[PDB]
């Protein structure tokens, strides 16, 4: 329909221009208060902190400028904040200020209080196929979105779905975020949502992104994912076998669905065929989704989060404080000249 048409094209036109000039050096870390430490990782961690003069609360993610260079994640991080400071979608969690000093590189996000899906996911057991099904058409929008942008997400997984104030989805952690106009190469992702082509150390493409959809789908609905085993070369094998079993309990337009997704032909897989996403858009499984009423965010969510204000950590869990050491020499300068 042309008015979805007209709306991507719009939607590039605006990247482009953000893309080609990236804003810089927006806040500083005396700025902030430091309040919890909410995730933590190999080269960085994500800090819920409070703005000094406003009051409001954000996320920022910190990350150590020596360690990135020893993993060599590099070209990584420069993608994630240049891509981040230039997209704009519903669905995904806003980039507010960035900036560097002797030894860390800065993110300050949107903080969202309802916490990650995982932990819901794993609180129930298991979501109905309605409720399933509200998220997975968030996801579907935003990949037309990011796709059509020629940029790769890479990343998905419950962990990186957070639940905000109205129960809709916003996703996180562009680390492993990329444009790319033809094919791509390198060896990144959770072992469990790897699409085959991927494990086997070929070229591939934006495709990989709705394997991982037909993964996350399954999880959800299962409440444990589709190639499950103890040791990642066992989840390997059975990726690239691609024999899936599906509970007695999954409807039949379900099952329909995820065989188009989890096809280890990648020729073959829905979203990379001549139609692109409407095969998933106009599947019957989605056959009771208004697309339009989620996008303007209409349709009443399944669940609201429980939490007490835009300042509440109770959804997410503790970990051990350490500092934000600042040095007092110049650390990695060449290599992170634009951020
Ligand atoms: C919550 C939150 N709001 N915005 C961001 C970037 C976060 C991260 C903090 C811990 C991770 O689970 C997600």
């Amino acid at each position: 329909q042309e008015s979805v048409k007209e709306f991507l094209a719009k939607a590039k036109e605006e990247f482009l221009k953000k893309w080609e000039s990236p804003s810089q050096n927006t806040a500083q870390l005396d700025h902030f208060d430091r309040i919890k430490t909410l995730g933590t990782g190999s080269f960085g961690r994500v800090m819920l902190v409070k703005h000094k003069e406003t009051g409001n609360h954000y996320a920022m993610k910190i990350l150590d400028k020596q360690k990135v260079v020893k993993l060599k994640q590099i070209e990584h991080t420069l993608n994630e904040k240049r891509i981040l400071q230039a997209v704009n979608f519903p669905f995904l969690v806003k980039l507010e200020f960035s900036f560097k000093d002797n030894s860390n590189l800065y993110m300050v996000m949107e903080y969202v209080p309802g916490g990650e899906m995982f932990s819901h996911l794993r609180r129930i057991g298991r979501f109905s196929e309605p409720h399933a099904r509200f998220y997975a058409a968030q996801i579907v929008l935003t990949f037309e979105y990011l796709h059509s942008l020629d940029l790769i997400y890479r990343d998905l997984k419950p962990e990186n779905l957070l639940i905000d104030q109205q129960g809709y989805i916003q996703v996180t952690d562009f680390g492993f975020a990329k444009r790319v106009k033809g094919r791509t190469w390198t060896l990144c992702g959770t072992p469990e949502y790897l699409a085959p082509e991927i494990i086997l150390s070929k070229g591939y493409n934006k495709a990989v992104d709705w394997w991982a959809l037909g993964v996350l789908i399954y999880e959800m609905a299962a409440g444990y994912p589709p190639f499950f085993a103890d040791q990642p070369i066992q989840i390997y094998e059975k990726i690239v076998s691609g024999k899936v079993r599906f509970p007695s309990h999954f409807s039949s337009d379900l099952k329909d669905l995820l065989r188009n997704l989890l096809q280890v032909d990648l020729t073959k897989r829905f979203g990379n065929l001549k139609n692109g996403v409407n095969d998933i858009k106009n599947h019957k499984w989605f056959a009771t989704t208004d697309w339009i009423a989620i996008y303007q965010r209409k349709v009443e969510a399944p669940f609201i989060p429980k939490f007490k204000g835009p300042g509440d950590t109770s959804n997410f869990d503790d970990y051990e404080e350490e500092e934000i050491r600042v040095s007092i020499n110049e650390k990695c300068g060449k290599e992170f000249t634009e951020f």
